């Protein structure tokens, strides 16, 4: 790119060759996954929280085959918990693919393994969803992935951006991001220093600052245009929403489990599930 220091351009090479070597963006590997089957305030809670993200599922074979799933509608029964184990393994490949891209990183190998685990266990979701938003068509409402496609079901648009995870996609969508900056993005949110459980909180704000040093001056250089004025500054702000989009997601996904156990066994070690 123009106008990095050399050292800018060795770590956002080195965050692209793990982005490269970890993000199978084709989901090829991704299989043996769970499908759902063929043919008290809390409930109440759970079941607002399950309405918050609904949608088909479509699977392409090879052969050319193609399978359909139209998800039920709430009728105040455990239907609402038919997706949850395929979602599980679906976040399960994803966080196994974010954990291995943090381990190539040598900023992240060079940190104590407690806070390695502290970085991940914070920030895990969050990389899930900006790795996602790089397969989402924002024309068709539908995260691409591979041979799967998960699309949003029929109020209309205006309403679904009333959904704070789905407003995300479609305003990050909007930004027209390239690679490199939704990698620089992925390792802001990993180098967060305020995590609960970090302790070398200064070593990791010094890191997470030089990210964000590169990630503006990428912007700088590279994007001149009346349309990319302040992208930094809206970057910067969707980080911000995304982690408040996390702890969201957190309580909603405990509440969840708290009835309807599903969590897979990476996920309770994600979340803090002990087992007990
Ligand atoms: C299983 C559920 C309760 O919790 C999660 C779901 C996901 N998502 N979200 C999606 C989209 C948004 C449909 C692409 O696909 C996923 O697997 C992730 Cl990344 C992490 C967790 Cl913990």
């Amino acid at each position: 790119v123009q106008g990095l220091t050399e050292e800018q351009r060795m770590m956002i090479r080195e965050l692209m060759d793990a982005q490269m070597k970890t993000f199978d963006t084709t989901f090829s590997h991704f299989k043996n996954f769970r499908l759902p089957g063929v043919l008290a305030a809390k409930w109440s809670q759970v079941r607002k929280d399950l309405c918050s993200l609904k949608v088909s599922l479509q699977l392409r074979g090879e052969d050319g085959s193609v399978w359909n799933y139209k998800p039920p509608a709430d009728s105040g029964g455990k239907e609402i918990f038919s997706l949850l184990p395929h979602m599980a393994d679906m976040s399960t490949y994803m966080f196994k693919g974010i954990i291995s891209f943090a381990k190539v990183i040598s900023y992240f190998r060079d940190l104590p393994i407690e806070d390695q685990i502290s970085l991940l266990k914070g920030a895990a979701f969050e990389l899930c969803q900006l790795r996602f938003n790089t397969v989402f068509n924002a024309e068709t409402g539908t995260w691409e992935c591979g041979r799967l496609s998960y699309c949003l079901e029929d109020g209309g648009f205006q309403q679904l951006l009333l959904e704070p995870m789905l407003k995300f996609h479609y305003m990050l969508k909007k930004l027209q991001l390239h690679e490199e900056e939704y990698v620089l993005m992925q390792a802001i949110s990993l180098f967060s220093p305020d995590r609960p459980g970090v302790l070398q909180h200064r070593v990791v704000d010094q890191l997470q600052e030089q990210f964000a040093i590169t990630l503006k001056s990428y912007i700088e250089c590279n994007r001149p245009q009346p349309a990319h004025r302040f992208l930094f500054l809206k970057i910067m702000a969707m980080l911000t929403e995304l982690r408040s989009i996390n702890a969201q997601h957190t309580q909603r996904l405990l509440r969840i489990q708290d009835i309807h156990p599903f969590a897979t066994p990476l996920m309770q070690e994600l979340f803090g599930i002990t087992g007990s």
